[PDB]
C-alpha cells in the first residue's frame, strides 16, 4: 500500500539527534514508519529504482541495514545517510555553502531577521522570525500579500489546547487553527483583523534542526509566486523567489509531486486536505458497489479531483486555483502518478455545469463521455456522502451557501435551500438575487454589493452613515449601468451578502487582496460578541428571505460594531432555518444538510444549530465544506446515476 507522507518518527528524531551515530544531523533521515512517500515516487511500484532516491545507490554501510530484518529499516526505499545520500546546498548573493555549513548560513540568515525560502517534502517555504514586525512586513511587502493570514511553526506544542496538541502531533503534521490569543509571541502582521493564527509543528528533520536551533516561532508560508503554483523544482524556486527570499535552503532530493500542508481547525474540521491524508481512498456509502471508473473534475477554485471506481474514492491533493500559471501541469502529475498508484484508467468524465470553467475545458479534450452536475447539488451530496448517507437514503433539505455557482438555467446561485437526494436536486428558494456591479469587480470590492442591496432594498440609502463612501461618490453610473443589465448578472450569493454588510461596517479594505476576506473580517468581528439582544431579524416571504426588513433593522439598530455583525449572523441563521423548517416539515423529512464554503463560518453553524435541533443535522468535517470537496459530490451523484441504470 502506498500511504500518505508522515512526520519524521520520535525514534528517526532521536537518531538524528545523537552523536555519533552515522544519521546525527542528516537532515533527510526516514524509516519505514516515516518519511516522504507520494511526494517522492515517480512511477509504480514502491521501490528504489522507481522513487527519486534510485539516484543514490546506498553505499555499503546502509547497505547492510536495508537487509537486517531486525532493523528498522528493512526495506526503508529513501533511507541513505551522509555519505551517500541527498545534501543540503545553501545560495545566497554570492555566498554558496553545503551541509552542515549550508543549514548553519540559514539559522543566521532567520537569526538576523531575514527571509530565506527553505525546501520542503511537497513545495519551498518562505521562512522569517513570526515576532519580528520588520521581517514579517517585509516578506509581505514583497510578497503584495498584504493580510491574507501566515502559517507559523513552532519549536513544541506547549501551551496549546488538548485538541490542538493532538492533531498537531499526528504523522499528518496538519497546520491547526488556534485562537491567537494562545501565542502571544506572534507580531500582529501574522493574522491582522483575524482572531485565529494556524501554527504548525517541525515535521521534516531539516525543519526539526532548523526549530531546535532557532527555538522561536517561524513564518512557514508557501513558496509560490502569487497567481502561481508552488515551486516544486529548485530552478523554479531559485526563480519565483528571487525578489522575495534573502537566501535559499536546497538540496537535491528532486519533489515530484506538489503536497501543500493541510490545514485543519483545532475542531478536527478540515479546511485544506494535502500532505498527510493523500492519497488516502474513501470509502464510498452504503449501496455504492461496483462503480465504474469516473474521474471527477471537481472546482476551479481551490481544486481536487476524485477518482471513483468500485465501492472507494480517491481524492487529489488541494491544486488550487485552476486559472494560475503552470497549474495543469502540476494537476496532470498528480493524475498520473494516482491513476498508476490505483491502476485506474477512466470510463467517464463528470464535472461542473458551468461551461465557463477551465475545468471543463479540460473535459472536452478527453475523449471520453462527459456529463455534468451542478455545482450546488455537489456540494450537499458531498456532505451526504461524508455521513455515509446510504444510496437508498430519502430526501433532505440542503442549505448550500458560498459565493457563486452556476444553477439551474444559467442562474447564479449561492444561499440555496434545496430538496436533494443523490440523483436530484431541487431549488426552493433562498436569498432574493442581487447584481453583482461589474461583475468580477463585485467580489474584490464589498461596496459594491451595498450599493446593489441597498438600490433593491433601502429607502433614502443615501441618508445613512454606513453608505457614507459610496453615497460620496458617482454611484448613478454605475446605478444606470445594473438597471440596464451591463456586467451586473444577478446572484443569490451568500458570500455577496456578507460582503454587503461588512463594507456598511467598514470592517475589511475597500478593495481586498484575497477572496473571502470581507467575510472573514466580518466573523471575526462577530465572534468576539458572546451573543447579545437585538430586534434584527430576516423574515421569510413565501421561499424568499425578506432583505428589505433585515436591513432596515439592521441599518437602524445601533450597537458596538462586534454586536452588530453577531446579529447579523443570528438573523441569517434565523430566517434559513424557519425556510428549511417549512419546506422539511411539510415534505415529512427529518435531516437537514449543510455545505458550500460559507458553512465554514463556526458562529453561523452554531446559529444554525441552536435554531434547527429538532432535526438531524449534517455538518462537513472530514472533507472541506468549500469546493475542495466537490469532487467527491460529483463521484457520488455520477455513480447514483448509474447505479439507477440512467
Ligand atoms: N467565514 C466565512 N463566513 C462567510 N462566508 C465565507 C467565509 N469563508 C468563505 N466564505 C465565502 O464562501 C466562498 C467560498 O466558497 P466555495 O466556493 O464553496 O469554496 C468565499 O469566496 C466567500 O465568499
Ligand atoms: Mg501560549
Ligand atoms: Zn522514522
Ligand atoms: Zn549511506
Ligand atoms: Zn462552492
Amino acid at each position: 500500500q502506498i500511504v500518505p507522507d508522515a512526520a519524521t518518527c520520535p525514534a528517526c528524531l532521536a537518531e538524528m539527534n545523537t552523536p555519533g551515530e552515522r544519521r546525527y544531523r542528516y537532515p533527510f533521515i526516514n524509516c519505514t514508519h516515516c518519511g516522504p512517500r507520494f511526494t517522492i515516487i515517480r512511477a509504480m511500484p514502491y521501490d528504489r529504482p522507481f522513487t527519486v532516491m534510485a539516484a543514490f545507490p546506498l553505499c555499503p554501510a546502509c547497505d547492510k541495514e536495508y537487509r537486517d530484518p531486525l532493523d528498522r529499516r528493512f526495506h526503508a526505499q529513501p533511507v541513505a545517510c551522509p555519505e551517500c545520500g541527498p545534501y543540503l546546498e545553501w545560495v545566497s548573493h554570492g555566498e554558496h555553502a553545503e551541509q552542515e555549513a549550508a543549514l548553519q548560513a540559514a539559522i543566521a540568515q532567520l537569526k538576523m531577521g531575514n527571509i530565506v525560502a527553505i525546501k520542503g517534502i511537497g513545495g519551498f517555504h518562505l521562512a522569517c522570525d513570526a515576532r519580528n514586525s520588520n521581517a514579517v512586513a517585509t516578506l509581505r511587502a514583497r510578497k503584495h500579500r498584504p493580510a491574507k493570514p501566515l502559517a507559523v511553526m513552532l519549536p513544541v506544542a506547549d501551551g496549546l489546547p488538548d485538541a490542538a496538541r493532538q492533531l498537531l502531533t499526528t504523522p499528518a503534521a496538519p497546520i491547526v487553527l488556534v485562537d491567537k490569543k494562545y501565542v502571544p509571541e506572534l507580531c500582529d502582521d501574522i493574522a491582522p483583523g483575524l482572531n485565529e493564527v494556524g501554527v504548525m509543528l517541525p515535521a521534516n528533520p531539516l525543519q526539526h534542526l532548523l526549530l531546535q536551533e532557532l527555538q522561536c516561532p517561524l513564518v512557514m508560508t508557501s513558496g509560490n509566486l502569487s497567481g502561481k503554483p508552488p515551486a516544486i523544482s529548485n530552478e523554479q524556486a531559485l526563480e519565483d523567489l528571487q525578489g522575495i527570499a534573502d537566501g535559499f535552503l536546497i538540496h537535491n532530493r528532486d519533489i515530484v509531486q506538489r503536497m501543500d500542508d493541510s490545514v485543519v481547525r483545532e475542531s478536527g474540521e478540515m479546511l485544506r486536505r494535502s500532505r498527510g491524508y493523500v492519497p488516502d481512498a474513501l470509502a464510498l456509502p452504503p449501496g455504492f458497489k461496483n462503480v465504474p471508473p469516473v474521474l471527477c473534475l471537481g472546482a476551479d477554485l481551490k481544486n481536487t479531483f476524485c477518482l471513483v471506481r468500485g465501492e472507494q474514492v480517491v481524492l487529489s491533493q488541494h491544486l488550487g486555483d485552476l486559472s494560475d500559471d503552470g497549474i495543469q501541469t502540476q494537476w496532470r502529475e498528480a493524475l498520473r502518478l494516482m491513476q498508476n498508484i490505483y491502476n485506474f484508467t477512466p470510463q467517464y468524465v463528470v464535472h461542473d455545469a458551468h461551461p465557463g470553467y477551465v475545468s471543463c475545458q479540460w473535459a472536452s479534450e478527453m475523449n471520453l463521455p462527459t456529463q455534468t452536475v451542478l455545482h450546488h447539488h455537489a456540494h450537499a451530496a458531498a456532505c451526504l456522502a461524508e455521513h455515509q448517507w446510504p444510496l437508498d437514503g430519502g430526501d433532505v433539505i440542503a442549505l448550500t451557501l458560498d459565493g457563486i455557482g452556476m444553477g439551474e438555467n444559467g442562474a447564479l446561485w449561492g444561499g440555496e435551500c434545496l430538496r436533494v437526494n443523490y440523483r436530484e436536486c431541487e431549488h426552493l428558494g433562498g436569498l432574493p438575487a442581487v447584481a453583482l456591479p461589474g461583475g468580477d469587480l463585485a467580489a474584490k470590492q464589498p461596496w459594491r454589493n451595498l450599493l446593489a442591496q441597498c438600490l433593491r432594498f433601502v429607502p433614502e440609502w443615501q441618508n445613512y452613515p454606513e453608505t457614507a463612501s459610496v453615497a460620496a461618490a458617482n454611484w448613478s453610473v454605475l446605478a444606470r449601468a445594473i438597471e440596464r443589465g451591463i456586467n451586473a448578472p444577478l446572484a443569490s450569493s451568500c458570500g455577496r451578502l456578507f460582503d454587503a454588510v461588512a463594507a456598511a461596517l467598514g470592517c475589511a479594505p475597500a478593495t481586498l487582496s484575497y477572496e473571502g476576506e470581507a467575510a472573514c473580517a466580518l466573523e471575526a468581528l462577530a465572534a468576539s460578541c458572546d451573543g447579545v439582544t437585538h430586534p434584527v431579524t430576516m423574515p421569510r416571504v413565501d421561499n424568499q428571505l425578506d432583505l428589505a426588513t433585515f436591513w432596515q433593522q439592521w441599518l437602524n439598530w445601533q450597537a458596538p460594531v462586534n454586536q452588530r455583525a453577531w446579529a447579523f449572523h443570528d438573523a441569517l441563521a434565523q430566517g434559513f432555518a424557519a425556510l428549511m423548517r417549512e419546506q422539511a416539515t411539510m415534505r415529512g423529512i427529518t435531516t437537514l444538510v449543510f455545505s458550500g464554503g460559507v458553512i465554514h463560518n463556526r458562529l453561523l453553524r452554531a446559529r444554525l444549530a441552536h435554531y434547527l435541533a429538532d432535526f438531524t443535522l449534517l455538518f462537513p468535517q472530514s472533507l472541506p465544506a468549500g469546493d475542495g470537496g466537490l469532487s467527491l459530490g460529483q463521484g457520488v451523484i455520477a455513480a447514483a446515476r448509474w447505479l439507477a441504470g440512467e
